[PDB]
């Protein structure tokens, strides 16, 4: 009762291979080819245990940052500065080219992924999701634009409980493959979608991972790509990246939008580096330069009502799937769990990767210490 999706490979019936078709013709073609797709699979290294710092630069006047990025945990620490990078930090054990799960910095990405299709004019915010996905007509979803998706301004009766199995955080997972199923659980990240509800209203701020995976069903619809495509094509492969990303699928092939994608550090960072770019990237314009500057200039800050954020930064909103400080600096941000940040320094033109797994995925303790070395590093590469 979801419509359409984009096949998994040329002439695949819907949901086909699964787990226990993929043997069987036409699917082996291509599943003997993208078996990491179905199964989990481990790296056998072609390669035949120490922390790397090369903190540059700004060691200088940041005299102790190493031990301040061991304290939160940090795996991997990269500073572009213009097109340079000007610091580097990884712990032992992680290797500068390794991927690391970036969490919510994943709807930074999803946002920049429709940003583009707004540019070519593919889609109109304004429009109400229905427009694109005719079945959610019932749902939490019928009613609201895309935009107010992209802003995360809709009330959504979504649990964030996650230790209770009765929760949509929890549910949203399973149904997703990052948890395991229980009887009864949606069979894909498109059903559950579709269950979710909420009192109608909208207008203000609610962080909601669902807001993330239902803009990249609008992106599945309008392209008629599997969102794994579409993110390469639209992003991915424009950023002259060192390696490819990856992001987890459910049991459809379909990627998880909200929090799925892992990469290296300096590859993220070249997505920083295009939206300081003005949307342009080495492979050509992935955003327009109204897309980026809407980000720079924020959401509505009463639609922001998160404590959370606002605790630290009093004038902060959120826009297109970014957290805008609205701090003296007009840092933004892509933030996720455990400590993952995509953090915009345009004073300075630059960017700061800082990727990390906190034992706890969102405490004030936490946050303190990492938005403090954010700002601290930000404002060291301040002219003197």
């Amino acid at each position: 009762s979801t419509g359409q999706h984009p096949a998994r490979y040329p002439g695949a019936a819907a949901g086909e291979p699964t787990l226990d078709s993929w043997q069987e013709p036409p699917h082996n073609r291509w599943a003997f080819a993208h078996l990491g797709e179905m199964v989990p699979s481990a790296a056998v290294s072609r390669r035949p245990g120490h922390a790397l710092a090369r903190l540059g630069a700004i060691a200088a006047q940041l005299p102790d940052l190493e031990q301040r990025l061991e304290q939160t945990y940090t795996d991997a620490f990269l500073v572009l500065r213009g097109t340079e990078v000007v610091a580097e930090y990884y712990r032992a054990g992680f290797a500068p080219d390794d991927r690391h799960l970036l969490m919510s910095v994943s709807k930074s990405l999803c946002g920049t992924v429709v940003g583009a299709l707004v540019d070519e004019g593919r889609i109109d915010p304004a429009q109400p999701v229905t427009e694109y996905v005719p079945e959610l007509a019932g749902s939490v979803y019928d009613g609201p634009s895309v935009l107010q998706v992209l802003d995360m301004q809709i009330s959504i009766d979504y649990n964030e409980d996650y230790v209770d199995p009765a929760s949509e955080v929890q549910t949203h997972d399973r149904s997703a493959g990052w948890r395991t199923r229980r009887h009864g659980d949606p069979a894909d990240t498109y059903e559950f979608l579709t269950t979710l509800r909420g009192d109608g209203s909208t207008g203000e701020f609610q962080y909601c991972s669902a807001n993330t995976d239902v803009l990249a069903w609008i992106v599945e619809r309008v392209t008629g790509l599997r969102y794994v495509e579409a993110l390469s094509t639209y992003l991915w492969a424009k950023l002259d990246a060192d390696r490819d990303a990856t992001i987890t699928v459910d049991t459809t092939g379909f990627g998880f939008a909200h929090g799925g994608v892992s990469c290296t550090a300096r590859d993220l960072a070249r997505v920083g580096r295009m939206m300081l770019d003005g949307g342009v990237a080495p492979g050509g314009r992935v955003v327009s330069e109204d897309w980026v500057r809407r980000v720079l200039a924020g959401g509505s800050h009463e639609a922001m009502t998160d404590k959370g954020f606002t605790n630290t930064f009093p004038d902060g909103s959120y826009t297109r799937q970014w957290w805008c400080t609205g701090n003296e600096r007009g840092n933004v941000s892509g933030i996720g769990i455990h400590g993952q940040n995509l953090w915009l320094d345009p004073l300075t033109d630059s960017v700061i990767v800082k990727l990390s797994s906190w034992p706890d995925p969102d405490t004030e303790h936490w946050h303190r210490l990492q938005n403090g070395i954010l700002l601290d590093v930000s404002r060291a590469l301040d002219a003197v």
